[PDB]
């Protein structure tokens, strides 16, 4: 089943191919932004009780008289004049700090104190929606298309965004988070799928590495649209919207031949194939993709088949062990550069511009090195920088924020390699269901994340050890599974099984 033949026939690397990138790499960014903004969405201001001497009939002066220390839980039920030279919970309401965001989940639902765990737990929902999207959108794009899928996800994380924006209720704004989250499952897998198939092998890890800057520079449109807008209505409203945009032009893309001819159909594929070569200008091989030249090219994915099959076993035990070393590591350290300085939309930024670099060595290095000796470094870099993050003295000089960047750079680098690791690494048939199982690993370790950083009660650098051994022992698992570099892409379980 040689294809790269076909896509040599047709336009390869020809203007659809950077079209296609550029627009999948701005659906990306506009994803990102939805997938991070609950640090702006959902921002903590610094709120107090209600007390009836603040807010109705010097503050500081005013201020200490009737709230216990600021307590933003409690309040003197009657102040004590005995006081300048007996309390009562939060019962009046809540007064926010309204001065760096205007409005926002907390404030509006008031989860703060008492359901303070409902902003992490509506964050865990999130990811509990990637997950499931994988669990529906892997084996569903193997069995509909990799683009039919991916239109229906943009329209769906379109509205349910908007939807989620204009939410009444808590419990509204979570049920379409979660389904937010589903669609942006469906987009990320068939975004990264459909680069992967319609691109020569020769320039296969740089489109897949620019989408994987897509998360980059979205970390730092994240920061610049949540400067620019602060109530979280309209930021959620206008982070949307793009997606009812992207939905609109997505109708242009071509299903990926690929997966179209892998399996029992022809007409499409050969259909997609003749319009991606009209679209790049191939004259004469246009009509000269009769069905008798893609015959001569010699051209159910449910969860229950990839996890047990005999061609492939180490690949997907190991590639969503990868997957899920990525997710904790990253998910963990995301928020681990709050040390680094107090301001959030900087912080939104540094992510982007140490992301970017990252990304850009790990392109180069897997095009120097290999898919797998540089995935092994990147986790072993990111594992181990935290190993060490926990032996240093604490002088925080030039050795503590060196290691925390250093280890974000190899999360990073990983996701990147990884990403064409698994796509590569599995056949057409069960490409998107081994991605979504890979994605439902790096959201179960996003989730447990928070769970593993509870143990710092038995210890301070217990969790800082699991964050660095898992990624320590993924990487040194990711010297296992078999090198992917100068081989097609397999479209069956026979290729595998042939490697
Ligand atoms: O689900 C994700 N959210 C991100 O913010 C991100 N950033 C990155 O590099 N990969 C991912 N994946």
């Amino acid at each position: 089943m040689a294809f790269s033949e076909l896509l040599d026939l047709v336009g390869g690397l020809g203007r659809f191919q950077v079209l296609q990138t550029m627009a999948l790499m701005v659906s990306i960014m506009w994803l990102c932004t939805q997938s991070m903004l609950e640090n702006f969405s959902a921002a903590v201001p610094s709120h107090r009780c209600w007390a009836p001497l603040l807010d109705n009939s010097s503050p500081e002066a005013l201020l200490a008289i009737s709230i216990p220390p600021p307590h933003q839980c409690r309040r003197f039920r009657q102040p004590q004049w005995q006081l300048l030279d007996d309390t009562e919970p939060c019962v009046d309401g809540w007064v926010y700090d309204r001065s760096i965001f205007t409005s926002t989940i907390v404030a509006k639902w008031n989860l703060v104190c008492d359901s303070h765990a409902l902003k992490p737990m509506a964050q865990s929902i999130y990811l509990a929606g990637i997950l499931v999207g994988a669990a529906v959108c892997g084996p569903a794009s193997d069995r509909f298309g990799r683009r039919l899928v991916l239109t229906w996800s943009y329209l769906q994380m379109a509205v349910s965004g908007t939807a989620a924006a204009f939410a009444p209720t808590f419990p509204v704004y979570c049920l379409f988070r979660f389904l937010l989250a589903f669609a942006v499952a469906g987009v990320m897998m068939n975004t990264g799928t459909l680069l992967m198939e319609w691109t020569s092998a020769r320039a296969r890890p740089l489109v897949m590495t620019l989408n994987s800057l897509g998360f980059s520079f979205g970390h730092g449109l994240t920061a610049a649209v949540a400067y620019g807008v602060r109530d979280w209505t309209l930021l959620q409203l206008a982070v949307s919207v793009p997606f009812f945009l992207c939905f609109l032009y997505s109708w242009w893309l071509a299903e990926s031949a690929r997966w179209l001819l892998t399996t029992g159909r022809l007409d499409r594929g050969l259909q997609e194939l003749r319009r991606v070569a009209a679209i790049n200008g191939k004259r004469a091989v246009q009509d000269t993709l009769t069905p008798e030249v893609l015959l001569s090219a010699m051209r159910p994915a449910s969860l229950g088949t990839l996890l047990r099959t005999p061609g492939l076993r180490l690949r997907t035990c190991i590639s969503t062990l990868c997957w899920f070393a990525f997710g904790f590591t990253f998910f963990g350290l995301a928020l681990d550069l709050q040390a680094l300085g107090s301001n959030i939309f900087l912080l939104q930024v540094l992510i982007g511009v140490v992301d970017i670099p990252a990304k850009m060595g790990a392109l180069l290095l897997l095009s120097r090195l290999g898919r797998r000796p540089t995935l092994a470094a990147s986790l072993l870099l990111a594992g181990l920088c935290i190993l060490a993050n926990t032996l240093v003295p604490h002088e925080m000089g030039a050795l503590r924020s060196a290691l925390a960047v250093l280890g974000l750079g190899g999360v990073g680098a990983a996701f990147t390699c990884i990403t064409i690791y698994s796509s590569e690494l599995f056949p057409t048939v069960l490409r998107m269901t081994a991605v979504g199982l890979g994605q439902m690993a790096a959201r179960g370790g996003a989730i447990l994340g928070p769970l593993v950083r509870l143990l710092g009660v038995h210890g301070p650098w217990l969790p800082l050890l699991v964050y660095g051994t898992v990624p320590v022992l993924s990487g040194l698992a990711a010297l296992l599974l078999p090198e992917t570099q100068s081989l097609p892409l397999p479209d069956t379980i026979q290729d595998v099984q042939n490697q």
